[PDB]
Formats: C-alpha cells, structure tokens, sequence
C-alpha cells in the first residue's frame, strides 16, 4: 500500500507509508513535508526506498524543490530514503549521534550533520532540538514555529498506543524526564505529530509520559 | 528476543519467536513441535529463517528426528523456514492451494502437498483440515489426539485479543462459516493454540465467530 500525502495545515503535510506484515496487519509511519514558498523540507523519510521515491515525485509534480530531509533517529524508519535522497544530490541531515550510530550500524550516513541541542533546517523554518535519551539515545523533535506543530517522532506515542513500542535501543528510565524537556520548551503545540499513529494535541505529550513512568516501574 | 520453545505438554513443545520494531513493538507468533518418541513433527515454522535453524538446533540437541513440518496458510508467520527445511531435506508439506499461492507470490514452495479438505501427518499423530476461507483463503487447522491440544493457527485469535489482525487477504465474509466445524469434530480439547498470544483452551474459539461479524457489519 503507497504512500499517503495529505495537508494538515498551511504548508504541512503530514506522510504516511505502509506496510503489510502478514502475521499483524497493517502499520502505518509518519513523516512531514514541511513548504517555504517552492521549497519542500522532508522530516523523516518514508519508510522505503520506493515510497521515499514516490514522495519525491509528489514534490516535483507539485513543482516544489526539495531542499533538504532531516531524520529524527537512525532506525530504518526513518532513514530508509537517505540513500536515495543522497544519490539525488538533496541534503541529508540528522545529529551527529544519529550519523555516527548509522556509519557504525554499516548504513547509508546523511551527507550533513549538526552537532549542538540544537539546529535549524531551512533557517529557521524547522527548528530541531535532542531533549535527551527515550525511544532511542539519539531520538530529537521537530518544532514547526508558523503551523504550531510538534514532530515527535517516536520519542511520542500516539492516543491509540499502550506501549512505548519497540523499546531494545530504549532509555525507558530516561523517557519521562526527555519529554519534560520538551514541554520546558514552552513551545505553543497546537498539534503533536507521531513518528506512527494519529496527530493529536499536546495531550500527547502526557500520554507519553504516562508510559513511560510505568514501563519504568 | 530470539527462539523460545516450551513443554506444554508431553511431546508438545509450543514454540514462539518475535518480530521487532514498528510503532508497536514485540510480537509473537505460535507454531508447535510435536513429538512421537524422537521423532518431530513441526506445525507452523518459526517467523524467520534465524529461529527456524535455532528450532531445528533445537530439535537436534536433543537427538529428536525433524520428520515434517507443516504451514497451515501461506503467511511467512506460518511458513518462513520452509526455505530452510528444504535445504535439509526435511520433507515440508502445505495443502495444494498453500503452495500454489506460494508459488503465485514467488516465494519458497513446500516439496509436498495434499490435495483435498483432509490429510492426516505421522501415523496419526496430526490431523489436518480445511474448513475454508478465513483469515486467509487458505487456511487450516490442525489437531493432536494424545496431548489432547488443538493448534488453530491465524484462523483463531486469542482471548486476550477483541480483533482479528489483517482482514484483506481475508474473508470475512467467509471466516464465519470457516469455523462452525472444529467443535463439531468434538476434540476432547484440553489446550487451544492460536497463532498469536497465549495458548487458551476450548473457551477460545466461539469468540471467534463474534469477531468475524464486528468486521462482516
Ligand atoms: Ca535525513
Ligand atoms: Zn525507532
Ligand atoms: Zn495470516
């Protein structure tokens, strides 16, 4: 099942890919398309070469120029489309940590890094920030200024989730005080976007925490 | 986590291996070893290739003979290590449309096949039936006398489920009538093995049926 593109505020649009898992069923993963004017921003590639190929096509039959993709952690899912995105000649960034555990893994490395708490992808349009260990060691969230939007990534957990997922390269002791971290932010979150799941609001932030003080207990 | 095989009962050892990863994290899927003296019967191989040798390793360390395995549908949870069996000519059986569907995807094909509704494995220490179209197309059960166990594979839930998993390759329209037959065999069943999650008993499958309606409406 392909990639899903919709709008889900002025110049965001939110990026589903799917997978069929015989055995479980149908799982979804999500990334955004962030515009500036004709400039398209990727945060997360799809989870495949070929759906991150298929939203490449999305932005050019739109006319956009793909400027850059940020990934928020090194797993699969969001990383699968940086070899392709590379052999385009379109920027690939993570924080150093996420570069360096994917070199280290033997997988495809972004052509840029960034090495402070902090960033910016296209100047300030997407502001990045690593608020500490949780789903991963290297897992950062993306603060969308204009739209009020929240990338959480899978340092998240979407309503519709009891668990905090795949937890093998998890900090679960250090997940409640990361999310903390975020909500010290004081970022204005109008809507609070999974790495897999349904959009939802700040409550998210919450229900996060919530798992993860009782996966710690 | 890797391969875990446990005695469920005399000669029946319930094997479950885990998928990883997602937005949801571990998953586990159910097949059987079941023995007559040393000699191994396997329904439902391992999730992947790694846990099926580690199964077999299994099996091997303590001098049982692997006669046959089984896949009660075509689902690589049901039939991953077929590939594996065959390279050690472990004979590896599938009902005719099993294989044909199998074959019709491009994947690994068992070496053999029964034709009808019916066949029976191992001098009667397996029964195996097609009761129709369910979970999948091609789905079938199979039953031990002596251990007084039932293995009902993804054409049965899990108590400890509401829903069904993947219902595309499914007919629900047809997994109704798929299932008003396995009481009527009257199995004396002490133990009721779905594919996924914890082994029940003859509680287990009505529920089933209520299930095949929630999506038939
Ligand atoms: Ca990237
Ligand atoms: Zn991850
Ligand atoms: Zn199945």
């Amino acid at each position: 099942k392909p990639l899903e593109v919709i709008k889900i505020e002025d110049g965001v649009y939110l990026h589903t890919s799917f997978k069929n898992i015989e055995g479980y069923g149908l799982v979804d993963s999500n990334g955004l398309v962030v515009l500036d004017n004709n400039q398209a921003y990727i945060i997360d590639t799809p989870w495949s070469e070929e759906d991150t190929k298929l939203l490449l096509s999305w932005a050019t039959d739109r006319g956009y120029q793909v400027m850059a993709s940020i990934s928020t952690h090194s797993h699969e899912d969001r990383t699968a489309g940086i070899k392709l995105l590379n052999s385009k000649s379109i920027p690939t960034y993570t924080s150093e940590l996420t570069k360096k555990l994917l070199a280290r893994e033997g997988k495809p490395v972004p052509t840029h890094y960034f090495k402070d708490d902090e960033f910016t992808l296209g100047n300030g349009l997407i502001e990045l920030y690593y608020p500490g260990a949780g789903h991963t060691e290297d897992n950062i969230v993306a603060w969308l200024p204009k739209s009020k939007i929240l990338f959480g990534g899978c340092l998240v957990r979407s309503h519709e989730y009891e668990g905090l997922g795949y937890v093998g390269d998890a900090s679960i002791s250090s997940w409640a005080d990361s999310i903390k971290n975020i909500v010290s932010k004081k970022y204005p979150i109008q809507m609070v976007v999974p790495g897999h799941g349904k959009v939802g609001s700040s409550d998210i932030l919450d229900h996060t925490i919530d798992l993860a003080e009782s996966a710690s207990n």
